[PDB]
């Protein structure tokens, strides 16, 4: 593929505790679902609920530090994994925890 | 209130939709497969865009063309009418950009 | 003229406090740079500026040492000094300015 | 570390420029004519693959998207110097 990019930044708080878990290969996973405030206001300021994938250390300090209402910034990727009986997440490559 | 920005360029998978609201409001949908570089090759995310820039989508983008994004992530989260959780995500594109 | 994407996202502390100024015509404009950390060089220093109401938040509510996020564009303002010589200059547009403790 | 991210689509100014460090780093500087919404130059460096590739694909006028980040450079000329650059993690471009 040429002149293709995929990138994604967000801030928001944790829904709950993330989940670690262990692939095949031995690669730790956390997973976690991130309420980012929305720019504008309706009527009340709704929310988006977007879930997040970390691999590794990167996993693993954020099962560390990270709980349900930990705000943390992600950096990483759009990605899918839609199957037939269409599913959209972050793929983080970096996590920032904006709080001690 | 929270930091929320995508960036994608990639190719759309069909040529995009275009409707009008009954207030005039124009909306474009399309979806753009990124290709990545055993483990997946490709993503596929649905963007939706309004007003010039919808027009600007349906006037000069087709199935294939190269297209680039500028927006924020969504969700659309609801319940159908069997009681599941139906999980919608998209790219609210600010700006389209494309050749020509 | 087709083609152009030009965005930014930083997160970094206030090296000092905000600089508030106002346009000839009115408008409000902010100033202030960020020391953004890196995973010999530590962090970058980067200098944003910010108008109207993003500019009222910042100059009442980050001052020096605060946390903020930044999210614009990048532009450009070079010129040539009074020995002749170009200057570059680079700095942030801060579209929106996310304040991490409020 | 904190948030930097920059993306960039835009046309460079002139022929890119390649050099090398003193442990044979290949290293590639280019600047990107970017149109505001009047355009913004922005200067850009990139590294070993990457900047291999930016030598034999890319000439004034191509078009190239950037991805990377907003940082700070010292390199004396050829008096100190001190550049802000965008440091391309990678650099896409249209297939030859």
């Amino acid at each position: 593929g040429s002149h293709m990019l995929n990138r994604v930044v967000l801030v928001g708080r944790l829904t709950k505790d993330p989940e670690l878990r262990y692939t095949p290969n031995g690669a730790a996973v956390a997973t976690f679902t991130l309420a980012v405030n929305r720019t504008f206001t309706n009527q009340e300021r709704e929310a988006d609920f977007i879930n997040c994938v970390t691999w590794r250390r990167q996993a693993e300090n954020v099962a560390n530090f990270l709980k349900k209402g930990s705000l943390a910034g992600v950096d990483g990727r759009l990605q899918t994994r839609n199957y037939e009986n269409f599913v959209t997440e972050v793929q983080a490559e970096s996590v920032q925890f904006l709080e001690p």
